[PDB]
């Protein structure tokens, strides 16, 4: 592994450790003796693992008070129906999007169907409240989270990914929970792969945002653990570039005659390996295929 990425579960920090899969982690924050933060809401299979996880640092569960969320997708909420039953205390942060999502009946369709698809054959869930019943405030862009005596965080709208995504940012730690607003950390080559999925404009626009913060010290994205030293300090611009370079080359490709389908293809070829144990079959292939399209119109 590398010095600058730490991606074991476990502590992370005096006040943060990592519950579950790495690829598809849950942050524990400690707020003070007899409170707890959580961050990320993973996909649903993972319930008992993050739970077994969770029951280690946390002897009573009614401490969890706060479930910090950043975007809709499957994968960044699956676990809330499942485990806030067992979290009499929590309140769900979410953005006011991401709470909608959760009253569509077929947003919410989506999530379920693309989690059971992750489910081994052996397992079956807890008892899950319903989606519109989750006990979720609305937070907005720009509000200060206090959550407790030394942790501050600051929503930040972060659009582009998924027309909800909001950011998490501790100041006090020059810490930022960026889910996917700066795309896929690359574990073998140690750059950002984008992961454009609604708006470009809105992706890289709020990649300048996020690089005027004051310099970051730590980088937590949905996926694959911690970022520090310079790939924190450096990211948002990294993923803003390597945004471009997506760009530049489906542009050359096209300039070619090539259909969207060839760089699509070969993405999936480059990048699918490492999501491919919590992204179901064709849905990676075809992640690849809807972002060149939105890359390709608006350009
Ligand atoms: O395609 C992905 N996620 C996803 C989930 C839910 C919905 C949509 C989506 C919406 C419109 N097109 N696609 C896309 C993906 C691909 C590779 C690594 C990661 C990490 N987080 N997500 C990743
Ligand atoms: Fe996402
Ligand atoms: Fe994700």
């Amino acid at each position: 592994s590398h010095m600058l990425r730490l991606s074991a579960p476990g502590q992370l920090d005096d006040d943060l450790c990592l519950l579950g899969d790495v690829q598809v982690p849950v942050f524990l924050l400690r707020l003070g003796e007899a409170s707890w933060a959580l961050v990320e809401g993973g996909i649903s299979r993972d319930a008992e693992l993050v739970w077994a996880d969770l029951c280690r640092w946390v002897a009573d569960p009614s401490q969890v008070h706060y479930w910090l969320i950043t975007h809709k997708h499957y994968d960044h909420c699956g676990l809330l129906p499942y485990l806030c039953p067992r979290l009499p205390n929590v309140q769900v942060l979410a953005s006011e999007r991401t709470c909608q999502a959760w009253k569509s009946e077929s947003a919410v369709r989506v999530v379920e169907r693309l989690n059971r698809q992750l489910l081994r054959a052996e397992q079956r869930l807890p008892e899950a409240c319903a989606w519109d019943a989750l006990p979720v405030r609305a937070v907005a862009d720009g509000e200060w989270l206090e959550l407790g005596p030394r942790h501050r965080l600051q929503v930040i709208e972060a659009h582009g990914h998924s027309d909800d995504h909001v950011v998490f940012y501790d100041v006090r730690r020059r810490r930022l929970f960026c889910g996917d607003a700066l795309g896929e950390f690359d574990e073998a080559e140690g750059v950002w792969r984008p992961l454009v999925f609604d708006d470009m404009e809105a992706y890289l626009e709020s990649l300048e945002r996020l690089q005027r913060l004051p310099t970051l010290l730590q980088l937590i994205p949905g996926h694959g653990g911690l970022l520090r030293g310079r790939l924190a300090a450096d990211g948002a611009e990294s993923a803003y570039t390597e945004c471009l370079r997506l760009c530049r080359r489906l542009l050359w490709r096209q300039s070619m005659g090539e259909s969207l389908d060839e760089l699509s293809e070969e993405l999936h070829r480059a990048w699918g390996g490492q999501s491919v144990d919590f992204l179901p079959g064709e849905l990676h292939l075809g992640s690849m295929r809807r972002m060149l399209e939105i890359l390709s119109r608006q350009a």
